[PDB]
């Protein structure tokens, strides 16, 4: 009888997306190969007072998996939508994403949030204040994450959470 909220993780390859689960799962941060594509997580966890189940679906983002994007994001109430921070590919890739999603979920309002990873870094191509628009654009959240040290990991998956509630009020 407890709410859950199914949050799907999308980006281009080597974005974080595991790394950024695998936070708020294990809180830990190991840099190592992982042969599995598709993974879903379960994580019970408590935003606003309230306690809920998170069903989170992390997949391998490479273009040869291109033609199951839309079938995992069907699936979805809400995305977290992952860039890097040293990746302007990565970056640029956020509108087709945004497009794909709107169009599997029908709406131009999906619950969405933007994320820039490996803010840990000492060097960036993506400038904030570029990303902080885009959003803005979309009328969706930034928020800048690293894995490594878990800053904002929290914040990005909590706030997903409030976007998909906000949403269902209406
Ligand atoms: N410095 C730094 N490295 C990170 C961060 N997040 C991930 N990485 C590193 O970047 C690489 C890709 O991370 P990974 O989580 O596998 O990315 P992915 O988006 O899941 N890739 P795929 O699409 O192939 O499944 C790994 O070597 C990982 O350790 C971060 O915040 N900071
Ligand atoms: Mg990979
Ligand atoms: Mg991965
Ligand atoms: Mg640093
Ligand atoms: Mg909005």
């Amino acid at each position: 009888g407890m709410t859950e909220y199914k949050l799907v993780v999308v980006g281009a390859g080597d974005v974080g997306k595991s790394a950024l689960t695998i936070q708020l799962i294990q809180n830990h941060f190991v840099d190592e190969y992982d042969p599995t594509i598709e993974d879903s997580y379960r994580k019970q966890v408590v935003i606003d007072g309230e306690t809920c189940l998170l069903d989170i679906l992390d997949t391998a983002g490479q273009e040869e998996y291109s033609a199951m994007r839309d079938q995992y994001m069907r699936t979805g109430e809400g995305f977290l939508c992952v860039f890097a921070i040293n990746n302007t590919k990565s970056f640029e890739d956020i509108h087709h994403y945004r497009e794909q999603i709107k169009r599997v979920k029908d709406s131009e309002d999906v619950p969405m949030v933007l994320v820039g990873n490996k803010c840990d870094l000492p060097s960036r191509t993506v400038d904030t204040k570029q990303a902080q628009d885009l959003a803005r654009s979309y009328g969706i959240p930034f928020i800048e994450t690293s894995a490594k040290t878990r800053q904002g990991v929290d914040d990005a998956f909590y706030t997903l959470v409030r976007e998909i509630r906000k949403h269902k009020e209406k």
